[PDB]
């Protein structure tokens, strides 16, 4: 406590970028510090911004004073939210430390874009008018801490929108002018100035927040989104009697909690969805898992913790099949049809249905997400992104420089080829039980994605910088023969190369909770081992994604298969 | 229906003329409701369809215009709020028909038709409960 205070007036000025690191406790809680720096250091080296999301988003509105008190719930109260509304103005302390410590303990619970609102006395908060020089000083902590939408107000200093509009990086800008009496309707030319000033800031989004006195003046709010579409528009009326202008609003709708301050009457994450299917915006629609052996499949299991988290009117079910032509006549063709989550024997044949296929259901030949689109139906490979994700959620980076070995050739042999190249491993080095479904899989796949065979033990010394290994064989056979030499001077080289991850070993099979391959690599010579629990979770969050267009909420869908 | 005194015959705009023009001259007193379903359901609400069967309406001088769409989406509800605007020389009734068509049932004010649990329900009519519960949750109570 000496070295570093005395440092820190040297530290935090020579830094155009802050970032906060802490000690975890649990290993949710050291992925999210890992997981909010990659999009932290997506945003401040400027590659990939979060662009502005395309679907029907929402907001949560943590109106906390001091973010320690609703700490554990706060997994359970960003659930359904695509970005966090931190209202920096009714925190006890204003500080530089405190908002600085208020970010820190959000990062480890929540892997969500912050929205860094100042909101001042005369358009609703806490934060007074006449000190204007803590306010500039406030949203350039916004862009020093990295932080995804900085708010930036119109009835502002204009000094100080051309500072957090030239000095604002990669943080883009929202610019909010709320009617706090609720004297202006939609028609006034006060919210066409308002929406000039910001296309003529350069602002992202606009926000425009009336007040309703009836509600025709929600349908006068949808006739001004329909006439002002250059910057997206986060509009919507306040009070109660402006329900239908924030369940009707696309971006950005501000949702809260039952365990937070809500005081503007924002609805939470049930009544959102809930009253956005009573009006008819959803559908009640019917999702499936089909395959043969169905009877214990737990993907009906994930999706319906899902759907009862977020309130929304779907259900889950299986249904057993064999060909593929008694699933279009029994499940698809149906008016409420929504997806089909595509199992085992029939990965294959559902590739026929797919009007529109990824690249991943291409160079992997086998489907196993299939949802209507327009003329058609989509389809997606996602157990690519489920064999990648679990990697990147145990400490691997998502495009670190190291060498892969896919052990086996089994049903999902050919996706984890696919998930360790666009992974980053230079080479990708096959390992089989026998040699016969061996060099069918270089003749299917790119010469970019180089796969060379390991078919001697003195090859294994020349197979270098393996710390990426999935393993696919059936767990019915403990490794021995000609495999089990192969792959044990193979994990032999494991820690000393250290491109900054342990190396991993990610297991295939659900069922068999510890393989033998998953003792070897551990209990011998020391990887992180990742059981098939963590598979059947990360490719069905992506399904989830693809079926609802609502990111799961992980530790309710996570505690739905482990049971 | 006439002759037993009812409140509000209903012809339909797509009748032929010798029975919209033999019903609107011995109704006497009983008001007409007239009534033009989109049963396909792919006219959105600012075609020359709806201007014209909304113009039949007052030609023939029906005290009530019905006009009943299909809903694909939420907009063909946000755009009967502007269809409605428009045109208020007779009194309009207008709805969209189908789960997607929920708000415009809602949202409306003259006739909103509701059924109940113990009568057949094929068109998907709220109930009294649920109508007033959902203009609750968008905030007109």
């Amino acid at each position: 406590q000496e070295v570093w205070l005395r440092r820190e007036k040297w530290y935090h000025e020579c830094s155009n970028y802050h970032f906060y690191s802490s000690h975890c406790s649990t290993e949710d809680e050291f992925n999210h510090l890992r997981r909010s720096f990659v999009n932290y250091i997506k945003l401040i080296t400027g590659a990939e911004r979060p662009v502005v999301p395309a679907g029907r988003s929402a907001a949560v509105v943590l109106t906390s004073p001091d973010l320690n008190e609703v700490v554990g719930d706060l997994e359970s109260i960003t659930i359904g939210a695509d970005a966090v509304e931190l209202r920096v103005d009714l925190f006890k302390d204003t500080s530089a430390e405190f908002v600085a410590a208020q970010i820190a303990v959000i990062r480890k619970h929540a892997d969500l874009p912050i929205i860094y609102t100042v909101r001042t006395v005369s358009q609703g908060g806490k934060f007074p008018d006449e000190n204007v020089d803590e306010l500039k000083s406030l949203l350039l902590l916004g862009i020093r801490l990295g932080v995804a939408y900085v708010d930036l107000q119109l009835t502002a200093p204009n000094e100080l929108i051309e500072e957090i509009s030239s000095k604002k990086g990669f943080t883009r800008v929202i610019g909010t002018y709320q009617d706090i009496n609720g004297e202006l309707k939609w028609n006034n030319v006060e919210w066409k100035n308002k929406y000039n000033q910001g296309v003529s800031m350069n602002a992202d989004i606009v926000r425009l927040v009336g007040k309703a006195n009836s509600i025709q003046d929600n349908l006068d709010l949808e006739n001004f989104k329909k006439q002002n579409t250059l910057k997206p528009l986060i509009a919507f009326n306040l009070g109660s009697q402006g329900k239908l202008s924030q369940v009707l609003n696309g971006t950005f709708t501000p949702i809260s909690h039952k365990l937070l301050p809500n005081d503007e009457e924002f609805l939470t994450i049930g009544e959102l969805n809930q009253t956005y299917f009573d009006i008819g915006g959803f559908t009640a629609k019917k999702f499936w898992v089909i395959g043969s052996p169905i009877e214990h499949s737990r993907s009906p299991n994930l999706h319906n913790a899902g759907y009862k988290a977020l309130n929304l009117p779907y259900q889950f079910g299986r249904f057993e099949a064999t060909d593929v032509d008694v699933v279009y006549d029994n499940l698809i063709n149906k008016p409420d049809f929504g997806g089909l989550a595509i199992t085992m024997p029939l990965k294959l044949d559902i590739m026929k249905f797919a009007t529109k296929l990824s690249d991943a259901a291409e160079t992997i030949g086998a489907v196993n997400t299939l949802i209507p689109i327009e003329g058609g139906y989509f389809g997606d490979n996602t157990d690519w992104v489920g064999i990648s994700n679990s990697f990147i959620r145990a400490g691997v980076p998502p495009k670190s420089s190291s060498n892969g070995l896919v052990v086996g050739a089994g049903g999902t042999s050919r996706a984890a080829i696919y998930a360790l190249h666009q992974m980053g491993c230079a080479k990708i080095y096959l390992v089989n039980r026998t040699a016969a479904k061996l060099e069918e899989l270089v003749k299917s796949f790119p010469k970019d994605y180089n796969l060379e065979i390991v078919e001697t033990e003195q090859q294994a010394d020349k197979a270098s910088k393996v710390s990426l290994a999935v393993s696919c064989i059936p767990a019915d056979k403990p490794l021995d023969g000609e495999v089990l030499k192969k792959i044990e001077r193979i994990l032999s080289n494991g820690s000393e190369q250290s491109a900054g991850f342990k190396p991993t070993l990610l297991e295939a099979s659900y069922k068999p909770r510890v393989t033998p391959i998953m003792k070897l690599t551990e209990e011998q010579y020391k990887w992180k081992v990742i059981p098939g629990v963590e598979m059947l979770v990360n490719q069905g969050d992506r399904q989830f994604k693809l079926h609802t267009g609502f990111t799961a909420p992980y530790e309710i869908i996570h505690r739905a298969v482990v049971e």
